[PDB]
């Protein structure tokens, strides 16, 4: 656990497309930002989940590319500062007596005047083994989020999973590892049949269809046991590290335990996009109210209010309307 | 007064920027759709008041000249049926005995199951002549609004008016008219320098400080009369064409008789979008709530919240929230 000691105006939870217009309309009111994120990357169920697919229904986009929405965001936001946190889960929400929001993830502590969740579903987090004692493994050898190739080369690695990541993760690591090898429990993958083809194609060890069955290591994990989906058959192989891409799930979870108000698995905010809470503001998916409709359009609408109604919590003097856009840069 | 017995779903009052986008999204929600829009062309504000500005905070644009958002809009919505109604101020709203919503404008009698306002700051009109016979002449030779360009040429033209409008069509009409005059009442131009300094350096006639004192023909306009501000001199000019950019005034004015809830020259609306009175929805600068803020972006999303809602109105069966829009095409 770390501390980040100094107090930001808007922490944002949630780096979706809701958080993103969030973010800059907060740097648009002169207010400094921090944007806590659960997954290695901004852009919400867009970049999760359709990155590719076009949208039709962002007001003043004829069409635009879910991934190309995400990253007209980030060029707008770039305008202003925020300390961005990736791969943080915000577990624990709680107004100081002083005020003062205090914000606990699994890596850090943050400070805050006003928090604005634009969550989504919850936080995006990947699938993971489930074996007994995977867990202690963490931190060692066993990897959910792969970015560094480097620290794998000349090194027996073994990938879980048949999308994508681990197609993707595989076919750059042969040429970079002593040994790679990829299990998944179907003959067929999931990944693009052209990446597929060329998995089959290279020296990848490919093991279908098998589960992961044991892990053993008494520190750091020496082999992996893997069992044949069809029959009683075992393998073992001897790895240095293991890497698991079995995909992600979201949920509210700890979302649950700050004392807002859930209606819907949903936080109830009033006009102004406040919570139970003062000073605790909700704008997309994660908000709820009667009529309340989970579109982008409808979230970037609710953005504005939130951080608006928040500039004028925190300085009363601060009006909740914005002086014109056209005027100000 | 002409009638139109179709019965609409829905009815979108005001043509600006969140009467465009609730147009289109009605469409997105397989609804007849009618807009009714006070001036000659679409736009609201952003065309009539701003249209060369670009602006920063609408969600997914660093940047967009207000013309431009409204002309995407236009383009969005053009995927779909609307019958747009230009030239048409309403006057009256009543939801009839039988449920269906009578709208009465200057021109024309509609119908609807439902009606979304999105009438901003009221209807505009453009500032008139203020000068007695000058109504006889609409219609005729005295124009407020331009659309034909090509038949003023070789025609003897004057404009009336300082700003940017009324310098921009002095400046495009010289090069094709016989003669171009404007009359201004102040020697200071109110219209952008670069525009002012072509408009002296070319060969329009240039009459400043002078205001219209006499319009004089007994079917078109032959002569303007015109008298120095603060002077003792007038001008008579032999024309074929007036043109008057003497700016737009904007008002609730019978919005206020609907018998709906209004506050501060805005509708007051639930979290639904809707009025006080039911299958009555608002969107955009005409709607208030706690924490309104007056922003394009707010609009947007009370869009289709309201757009929504109308849905779920007319069919209770029907849900409010859509399929996605990267699925429906
Ligand atoms: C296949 C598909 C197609 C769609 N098509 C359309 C469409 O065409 N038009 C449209 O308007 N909508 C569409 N949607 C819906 C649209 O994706 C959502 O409305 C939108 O993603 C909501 O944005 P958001 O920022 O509120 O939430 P999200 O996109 O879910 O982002 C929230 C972010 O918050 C992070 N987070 C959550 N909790 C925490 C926490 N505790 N700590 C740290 N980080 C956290 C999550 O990891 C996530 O990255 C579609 C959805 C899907 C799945
Ligand atoms: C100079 C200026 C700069 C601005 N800059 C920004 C900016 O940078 N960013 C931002 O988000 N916002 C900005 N705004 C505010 C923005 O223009 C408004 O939020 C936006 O225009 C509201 O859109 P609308 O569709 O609700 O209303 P409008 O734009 O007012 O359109 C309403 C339309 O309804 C029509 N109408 C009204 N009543 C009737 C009736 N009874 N019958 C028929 N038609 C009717 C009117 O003629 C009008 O065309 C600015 C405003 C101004 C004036
Ligand atoms: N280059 C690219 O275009 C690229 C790169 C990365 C990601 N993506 C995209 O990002 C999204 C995420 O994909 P990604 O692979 O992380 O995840 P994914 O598509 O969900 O794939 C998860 C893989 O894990 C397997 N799995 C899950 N739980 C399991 C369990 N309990 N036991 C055994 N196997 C299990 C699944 O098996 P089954 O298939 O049998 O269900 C699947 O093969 C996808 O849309 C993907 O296309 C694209
Ligand atoms: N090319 C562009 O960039 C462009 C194009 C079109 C519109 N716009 C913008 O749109 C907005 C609207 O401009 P627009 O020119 O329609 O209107 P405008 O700026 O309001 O100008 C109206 C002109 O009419 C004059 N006027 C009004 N009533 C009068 C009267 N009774 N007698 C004499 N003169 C009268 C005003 O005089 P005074 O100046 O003395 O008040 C003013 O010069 C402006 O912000 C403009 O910059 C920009
Ligand atoms: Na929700
Ligand atoms: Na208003």
């Amino acid at each position: 656990m770390r501390e980040d000691t100094k107090v930001y105006d808007i922490t944002i939870i949630g780096g979706g497309p809701v958080g993103l217009f969030t973010a800059f309309y907060g740097g648009m009111r002169q207010a400094s930002v921090k944007i806590i994120e659960s997954l290695p990357q901004l852009g919400g169920q867009l970049s999760a989940l359709y990155p590719e697919k076009y949208i039709y229904d962002v007001a003043g986009f004829p069409k635009i590319r879910a991934q190309e929405l995400i990253n007209n965001l980030k060029e707008q936001m770039a305008k202003f500062d925020q300390t961005i946190c990736l791969e943080q889960a915000v577990e624990s929400v709680e107004k100081q007596a002083d005020g003062v929001f205090k914000l606990v993830t699994n890596e850090e502590t943050h400070y805050s005047k006003t928090v604005i969740i634009t969550a989504g579903n919850g936080a995006f987090k990947p699938r993971k083994l489930e074996l007994e004692n995977a867990e202690q493994y963490e931190g060692k050898n066993l990897h959910y989020f792969v970015d560094d190739l480097q620290k794998f080369a000349g090194r027996r690695v073994a990938i879980l999973g048949g999308g994508d990541s681990a197609v993707d993760w595989a076919l750059m690591l042969e040429p970079i590892a002593k040994e790679v090898s990829i299990i998944h429990r179907r003959d067929k993958f999931r990944a693009h049949e052209h990446s597929v083809e060329n998995l089959h194609a290279s020296k990848v060890n490919v093991l279908t269809p098998f589960v992961p069955a044991e892990l053993i290591g008494e520190d750091k994990i020496e082999q992996l046991v893997l069992e044949e989906v069809k029959g009683d058959r075992k393998e073992i192989l001897e790895i240095d590290d293991l890497i698991v891409n079995y995909g992600f799930v979201s949920s509210l979870g700890p979302i649950k335990n700050w004392g807002l108000d859930i209606e819907k698995n949903s936080i109830v905010v009033k006009s102004t996009m406040e919570t139970n809470i003062e000073g605790f503001f909700a704008a997309g998916d994660i908000c709820t109210y009667e009529g309340k409709v989970n579109l982008i359009a409808s979230g970037f609408g609710e953005a504005p209010t939130a951080v608006n109604n928040a500039k004028a919590y925190m300085d009363p003097k601060a009006r909740v309307q914005p002086l014109h856009s056209t005027s100000l840069f």
